[PDB]
DNA sequence: TTTTTTTTTT
DNA sequence: TTTTTTT
């Protein structure tokens, strides 16, 4: 039987304690109201966990209070008692990069940002293969790295284009008809890929990711 | 003053969907009024994400498993969103490898039930007295200041109140004990750890304010 | 033009105050750290607002402490002081439906739910039109209400079928090739739509919603 | 042994499905990475639950998509399989109050708001009892309803006053020394309680609640 | 086309 | 990647 898991999510090390206490109270809200637990039992349980985590985070790992941690642990509630399974204790740590190292870089970049904000991104492609019914699949790239996929369906004298990229920003190229005879497909894609995505939809990452995988799966 | 887009803590791999969701949440009202369209906002979030990609991946060389926090002011004028890049702020936290943390976490996990039963040793030091004659002590944990304690002398009796922030936020309820005023200082040093063994587990901010309340009286 | 906005989002009326406090501190974190404001200034501002909002909810709106509210208001910071624009004040209210009215319905339904959990989602379709290049687009319905869309591309003895529904649960029909002559498409689609979505992907609502439109826009 | 519980929290009825899917995926992430479950297993589980909830919310409870729902249900993972316990299913519903009924009330209130924002919170008190060491405890009331507590410690011609209120906004009265004779305590408190809290700290509700309970526990 | 909405804080 | 987080 699977056990409930106490998860903090991403939190600044200085505030993990109040995060652990509030999450645990939220999960055991029904248990308290049902009468299986008291508010004292839960607060005491969280306090003991926080007591343990303090030694781990501050002493063993030397985490600064401005660092970021993510903590999770399974726990069991049986017969009016809360018990943690410390074999399930998992702790993630992120160490802070000093402002003196980031602020000047961001400030420098901020001056060049309004130019970059309007520029069209410019992509490159490479043919991946063809389907049984004659669709052509391309890999779409940004700066030599793979960032998306594209599929072209030649039809009665014309072609249909669909695709999506994940980086530098999630874009979805909706089903688009272009003036191309099947003879002109491979040439057209290389000439028009950057231009097609200038009118693409700005979507969420997972939406773009799914389409990329859908298109690449057909090969 | 301008509206600010704030992401909060987010894994670098998912900053884009975070920026998009924050911006849409803030500008829902402008859309329904007809001042903006979903296209207008999505293009705005998309263009910002395009900008942040160069900053995070190339300039800051951030791995996608790191944590970032981004904020920037923006203004909406005549059905368009315009960012003020002078207000752009980016925070970065770099990932500590699992091979450096997991074994340390593993060994401690064996020692956790042992430590959990142990009572939390505190030590104290005299700070001063209040206007009405209360005695204030500074509570220390492993030599470091973590809380405060206040004792109100009576006739053959004393009232004790206090709070600690570390290693876990505790609140010492108003407690009356039978002790003569002459031996209070000895009482505090010998019994402070025993007092907090029956203390309340509270939130950090509650403990913090009580500590400052007690220290402010000096 | 636009002013910063303090937004609570959905919150139980009993806890709106701590929400207003936490949001305002989060938004003015920088102002405090810069020295333009003090922690005292922000706490006092949120407290005064919450005092006012209490009067509105309990007296004017007659909100129960177990109801749900959503509050937003614009504010500006002038000379180390926080000043609200109450003309921008917006308050939404949801009144709780008594447990005595909902619990028996949920309890009754909970008994029949796991059997329903297995059943195939019988769908029906309606032809919407043909695309410029000859794809056929159908509207998918569930219990007479439109819930999704489907597009079919005729081939030589074969067809390509794509689609998505939003209700009763978001499903995505991946690109599927089937054995059917073009004269038989309209018959095939209507006969197999429920069967096709029985093996479809469980996706997010927004994914299904977006796909429906991509398909429906091609006719409209 | 207790089971994991899927909790959505407050969500607009139109967006419950994606809420359920994301919460379930967040809880079962580790199970997926370990290989005990696949993304398909979790997606199918959330999809089946949403299919069931659709009938409950839309058909049985007649919930409008602008309403607010809160859904929770226990589930079990046994041998690479997800199982919901529908006996543990709980659904709360809040029905939306129309803007046409709230906006005029908010707008008129918005006109008197900048005036009210300056105003001090008039309070009343009532004697509850005395402590063992002779402190006097009062119940603080706002609109006839109990909202807080206050404790007075008598000195020689002086007193120490401490207290906290929960409504209309969480306020905590720091340790304050005042000039009052012990017989005139009941009288002093009733004249000054509102004035004392005009300089009290704006805090979170839970801070105030605990101080209130601490003061009341001291009463016999 | 959604039709509701996509945060910060916690 | 993804959440809950005062009756």
């Amino acid at each position: 039987a699977m056990l409930p898991t106490l998860r903090t999510g991403l939190v600044i090390a200085a505030g993990y304690a109040d995060k652990v206490r509030r999450v645990l109270f939220a999960q055991l809200r029904d248990a308290i109201k049902s009468g299986e637990l008291s508010n004292k039992d839960v607060a005491m349980a969280a306090g003991n966990l926080n007591r343990v985590l303090f030694e781990l985070l501050v002493n063993k790992l030397k985490a600064d209070k401005l660092d970021v941690v993510r903590i999770q642990i399974d726990y069991e509630v049986r017969d009016s008692q809360i018990q943690f399974d410390f074999s399930t204790l998992r702790v993630e740590l992120w160490r802070r990069v000093p402002e003196e190292e980031i602020a000047p870089i961001v400030e420098d970049f901020a001056r060049a940002a309004p130019r970059l904000l309007e520029e069209e991104i410019r992509f490159t492609v490479e043919k991946v293969g063809e389907t049984d019914v004659g669709d052509v699949v391309y890999r779409i790239m940004y700066r030599g790295s793979d960032v998306g996929a594209l599929i072209v369906t030649p039809l009665n004298g014309e072609a249909l284009v669909r695709g999506a990229v994940v980086e530098p920003t999630p874009l979805l190229l909706k089903r688009t008809r272009v003036q191309v005879e099947a003879d002109r497909i491979d040439d057209f894609v290389r000439e028009s890929v950057s231009r097609l995505f200038s009118e693409a939809q700005n979507v969420e990452k997972r939406e773009a990711v799914r389409v990329v995988n859908e298109i690449l799966s057909l090969v």
